[PDB]
């Protein structure tokens, strides 16, 4: 039978509102991972989507129908027994023109992405310059285009949209990025899908050796209905590894922590515990490691691990050496354009007194630019950040016309 392990890879999923994202997931593993009346009331799903499946091959089989989503090799017309390859999980992020800053922090957890296009709307739509922008200045260059909903245009449509797909990626990194035509609707070509996936997603490296970091997703931010969330000994924690690997008994930290407040004074203290228990979907395992959205049980009480008070960002091993900073140095480089809005406009330089928003791992903090030199700013931020490591590249943005627009990025300098 196939074996049951993590998933070992994440690919987001992103593209502008309504294009297909949440669709595309379900072709994929089967799960619908938002609620339909949430969506209907509000027009938008504002958390994070994540789904999981196993990702198999049917060895006699011809390609791209010998890939297979479950340990079937039906789907292909034969009785074998499908190869397992790996297990994979999806981040659907919000396209939404308001909600950037979510698929940015989703965006922190991918290893590689698929880009939604709708066939039948003019491309590229904001949100779609936005994301794929965004996927560049982050580095998910492993990426896949989707040309979804192909059910309701023409070939010759088609055609004409994937002509000016292949304009817009020529000249830059995503050039030769392969652009695969599907409907998530009726499933059509899905397992060419597949295939691709396997071919230019490849499961990247990782070095076990590392010290373990783990970006937090809090509860109230992701739809993970696969996903066990067992408070019997305590809080559960959710996030995704993104180096080394955590143990259950291992003690770990919860930073920047819990907000303190003594005598007018401000802070934020590390909140220590141990991991009592790790699950992935509805598994239990000895160990976590990168890929997937882990779900690290500790011996917290869940009124502190779902609090507004608790600024819980990332994960430690309680001996890790992590800075705390309320303001700080960022080297950074500014877009030409404001990529995701409507009109056309230019980024105004950054200036001082003005107020930022900093994407740095998956937590997002306003600030205010107290100096700007050079290329680079410093800024006092709302609440501290958790600098796991001296080489961290945070998203910037600025709010305008009512909305917060990725204008830039830089690199956090300490
Ligand atoms: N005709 C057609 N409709 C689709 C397809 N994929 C998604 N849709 C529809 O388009 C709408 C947007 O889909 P959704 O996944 O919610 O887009 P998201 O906002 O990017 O997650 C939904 O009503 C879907 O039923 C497709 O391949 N063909
Ligand atoms: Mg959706
Ligand atoms: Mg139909
Ligand atoms: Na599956
Ligand atoms: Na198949
Ligand atoms: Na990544
Ligand atoms: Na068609």
């Amino acid at each position: 039978a196939w074996p049951k392990v993590q998933p070992e890879v994440n690919i987001g999923v992103v593209g502008h509102v309504d294009h297909g994202k949440t669709t595309l997931v379900q072709a994929i593993t089967g799960i619908w991972t938002s609620k339909h009346s949430e969506e209907l009331k509000r027009g938008m799903t504002i958390k994070l989507g994540y789904a999981e499946t196993n990702i198999g091959v049917c060895e006699s089989c011809k390609k791209p129908e010998a890939y297979v989503t479950e340990p079937s090799c039906k789907s292909c017309g034969s009785d074998d027994e499908p190869k397992f390859l790996r297990r994979i999980s999806f981040i659907d992020a919000p396209g939404h023109e308001v909600l950037m800053a979510t698929m940015l922090s989703g965006a922190a957890l991918m290893d590689g992405a698929i880009l939604v296009v709708a066939a039948n709307e003019p491309f590229p739509q904001p949100q779609t310059r936005e994301h794929f922008v965004a996927l560049g200045i982050i580095g998910v260059k492993n990426l896949i285009i989707v040309q979804n909903k192909v059910d309701v245009v023409s070939k010759e449509e088609a055609l004409s949209q994937y002509r000016q797909i292949k304009q817009f990626t020529k000249g830059t990194w995503a050039e030769n990025v392969p652009i695969i035509p599907v409907s998530a609707l009726h499933k059509i070509n899905i397992d060419s899908l597949i295939e691709g996936i396997e071919e230019y997603i490849k499961t990247p490296y990782r070095d076990l050796s590392q010290k373990p970091v783990m970006l937090v997703i809090r509860s109230a931010d992701v739809n993970a209905p696969g996903t066990q969330f067992n408070e019997l000994k305590g809080g559960v924690i959710g996030g995704s590894i993104i180096q080394g690997l955590f143990k259950v008994d291992q003690e770990i930290k919860v930073l920047p922590g819990l907000r303190v407040e003594k005598q007018g004074k401000v802070s934020y203290e590390p909140i220590f515990t141990k991991i009592s228990s790790i699950a992935f979907g509805d598994e239990e395992f000895k160990e976590a490691k990168p890929g997937g959205l882990v779900a690290i049980g500790t011996y917290l009480d869940p009124s502190l691990t779902k609090a507004d008070n608790l600024l819980g960002s990332i994960i430690t091993l309680a001996d890790a050496e992590v800075p705390v900073l309320w303001n700080i140095r960022i080297k950074y480089n500014l877009l030409e354009r404001v990529v995701g809005a409507k009109e056309m406009l230019k980024v105004d330089p950054i200036r001082a007194k003005e107020t930022l928003m900093l994407s740095v791992g998956s937590s997002t903090t306003l600030g205010i630019v107290t100096s700007v030199k050079k290329d680079e700013i410093e800024v006092e931020l709302r609440r501290p950040v958790a600098v796991w490591s001296n080489n961290i590249r945070t998203v910037i943005s600025r709010q305008i016309a009512g909305r917060w627009r990725m204008i830039g990025w830089g690199l956090v300098e300490i």
